[PDB]
């Protein structure tokens, strides 16, 4: 619990460095950058506390917000790391076939078969969740001309249904972690 959240020990303001954040469909302010540092500072920039904050962490307070001592200001899953969409749209399953690239596992979930666990044809397959607009047009990742296709590494856990509406910052899949 403590290893996967930040609770500040004194009042101060949140200062985030190297951060990209977006609000998802659950009303969570989610960090989508991978080398973010969160600092508790005073009004003059003196550092009180400093923490690294992982990709996918949820913030209760954004950059520049004042917080009081004892307040929990970030939370992330201790045992998984997410794959998060950077764009809003609708989910489209790609190369996701039961028994060949994914298996059902149990609430139920789709689990991506790693390379060795796949049928002959499946080893050439690359399961992905593509984000499309309402019409089915490919959506591009912001900053690039690259499509918002998120491939799933083996053991990735997916709970989304195909075709479902999705918002930027929503988790596409979770990679099981120690
Ligand atoms: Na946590
Ligand atoms: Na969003």
């Amino acid at each position: 619990a403590a290893e996967s959240s930040i609770q500040v020990k004194n009042k101060g303001s949140i200062k985030l460095s190297n951060v990209k954040s977006v609000v998802n469909s659950s009303g969570k302010l989610v960090i989508t950058s991978r080398n973010t540092e969160l600092k508790l500072i005073d009004e003059f920039g003196r550092t009180k506390e400093s923490y690294k904050v992982p990709y996918g962490a949820v913030l209760a307070k954004g950059d520049g917000e004042q917080v009081a001592g004892g307040e929990t200001v970030a939370n992330w899953d201790p045992h998984t790391m997410p794959v998060i969409t950077e764009v809003s749209g609708f989910v489209r399953f790609t190369d996701m076939i039961d028994g060949q690239t994914i298996t059902r596992q149990t609430l139920s979930s789709l689990v991506v078969l790693d390379s060795a666990e796949r049928t002959a044809g499946g080893k050439d397959l690359r399961p992905a969740l593509k984000i499309v607009d309402a019409q089915g047009n490919d959506v591009l990742i912001p900053g690039t001309d690259m499509p918002a296709q998120y491939f799933l590494p083996g053991k990735a856990i997916v709970q989304l249904e195909d075709g479902v509406q999705i918002s930027s910052g929503d988790t596409l899949a979770r990679i099981p972690q120690e």
